[PDB]
């Protein structure tokens, strides 16, 4: 019983997690195998428009750090925004893999200063492409990741604070999430929207765990996007898809679900959900799949 | 910037989970050296009313797994409602010590399922001795802990559900929580109450990552708890003086946080702060000190 926000064991990233400094600045490495990844604007010096191809450094510019032995740079390329430095074989790399997620998913975040991983929490792809992390200075190469049996799939790596707080980065590849580059340029996070399959997978496991909110209406797939457009991303036929097996553990079916996700929105709470007092989007099915017990 | 649930990394811990059987029932243990520590209630079938100290068993009863290495039992003994099982000493033990917490202190639990950890998550020692976690069948013998620096202070391992699905367990020396007992008999949790002193450090976090609910007034200490009385644990003048350096940092005395708290508990919030539409007390003043950086 219970439910809480919870993130996958961070112990197979924590054996991957290393410093690289370059001239004054360092910020937090991956080393996977011979490979340490990390973001591309640690070369970086001034900034307000640094073109990254610009060549003019060598191996030996880098120091990279695992623990107390420090590591020698024997090689380097850039793929997109990341670097990767080849170094002289971490033996504490995981089964993993390189994922670039959709919107709406959910990965845990080993936050990490000076190469030492400091804490773990969870969070989503916002529909704008940003996430509300927790990052201070010199969180910069921190990644984001999901455990699929034994496999670390990586998907995120920090790279940059925006203006209202929230945070920007790429894909293990370099590529951000977002229209956003990594230079000090005037940036803004886009106009954010909530998602909907996981407010109803949110309800789906407060029914799970015993509790109200319920109602005998239906809603049609139309009738209901036109009231979340009102205050919502539209729901599509593969969400309702996606909540298959949810809605046939509890008995109620998708557009009963979101019926009740309609008076929700309409009436507000009069007074909480699964110790919320508003609508929590940052679980999806597959997350609340907690409430039956997967481990890895 | 932002502010995060945000546990330990789990990753010391995970190297010490294992799977403890005795006949048919199986749950988790903590291995640390050449000792393997578990709810003795793994030792029990009815359980209506058991008298643990009924020699019955044998070194040999109790099947140890680390992994898929077995282990093999040369002693045990009972030290409270823990078990202690010597087998012939993990290499993965951390530095770690076993400590009781006082009610109002937070941790991190990473909650397994036949000796496999299945991910990580924050809870406060409710005022009642209860914990509000995230636990099925099979989580007994899940561990809650603390990490300074480099040491893994354990506090907590699962033993039980109560009916109103929160959660109650016992040091890793083997007493409970509360006046809970590890048998099938009717038990209820006591009266809840909120953790003031959390609040008011959350408030300072709201305020150290910029934001409205402050106001110009002050208040007594007695006035206070008068107040929070009303709708809260007292708040002490020990409370007082471990919100120092938050007020230093802030430069808003801690009388003036509880004017500010008197006031949201009289009027509501009319609409959130650090993303929650309630008053959260689940961080402590340490807590807060994610908003500075410390890591381990
Ligand atoms: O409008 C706007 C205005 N912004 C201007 C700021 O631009 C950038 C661009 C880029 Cl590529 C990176 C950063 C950035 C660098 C560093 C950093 C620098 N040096 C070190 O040695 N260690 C470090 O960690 C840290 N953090 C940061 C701070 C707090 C939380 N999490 C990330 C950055 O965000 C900042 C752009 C967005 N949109
Ligand atoms: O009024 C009341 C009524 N209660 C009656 C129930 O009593 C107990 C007593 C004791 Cl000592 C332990 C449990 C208990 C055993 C087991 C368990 C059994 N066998 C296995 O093989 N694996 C397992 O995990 C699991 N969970 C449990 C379930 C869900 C979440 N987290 C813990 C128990 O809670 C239950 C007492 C409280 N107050």
């Amino acid at each position: 019983s219970g439910f809480r926000k919870m993130a996958f064991p961070s112990g197979k990233v924590e054996g991957c997690m290393v410093q690289v400094t370059c001239g004054t600045t360092t910020l937090n490495g991956l080393w996977l195998d011979d490979v340490v990844y990390c973001p591309r604007h640690v070369i970086c010096t001034s900034m307000l428009n640094p073109n990254y191809e610009d060549i003019r450094k060598s191996n030996h510019n880098f120091l990279v750090q695992a623990g107390n032995v420090q590591l020698r740079v024997i090689g380097h390329s850039m793929q997109n925004c990341v670097l990767k430095l080849k170094v002289d074989a971490n033996p504490k790399t995981p089964k993993y893999k390189f994922v670039r997620i959709q919107p709406g998913q959910t990965f845990s975040v080993l936050a990490c200063y000076n190469g030492s991983p400091s804490g773990v929490y969870q969070c989503a792809m916002r529909p704008n492409f940003t996430i509300k992390g927790s990052f201070l200075n010199g969180s910069c190469g921190s990644v984001g990741f999901n455990i699929d049996y034994d496999c670390v799939s990586f998907c995120y790596m920090h790279h940059m604070e925006l203006p209202t707080g929230v945070h920007a980065g790429t894909d293990l590849e370099g590529n951000f999430y977002g229209p956003f580059v990594d230079r000090q340029t005037a940036q803004a996070a886009g106009t954010d929207t909530t998602i909907t399959v996981n407010v109803l997978a949110w309800l789906y496991a407060a029914v799970i765990n015993g509790d109200w909110f319920l109602n005998r209406f239906t809603t049609t797939l139309n009738d209901f996007n036109l009231v979340a457009m009102k205050y919502y991303e539209p729901l599509t036929q593969d969400h309702v898809d996606i909540l298959g097996p949810l809605s046939a553990q509890t008995g109620i079916a998708v557009l009963d679900m979101c019926a009740s996700l309609k008076e929700l929105l309409q009436n507000g709470m009069n007074g909480t959900i699964l110790g919320s007092a508003l609508l929590e989007d940052e679980f999806t099915p597959f997350d609340v799949v907690q409430c039956s017990g997967v481990t890895f």
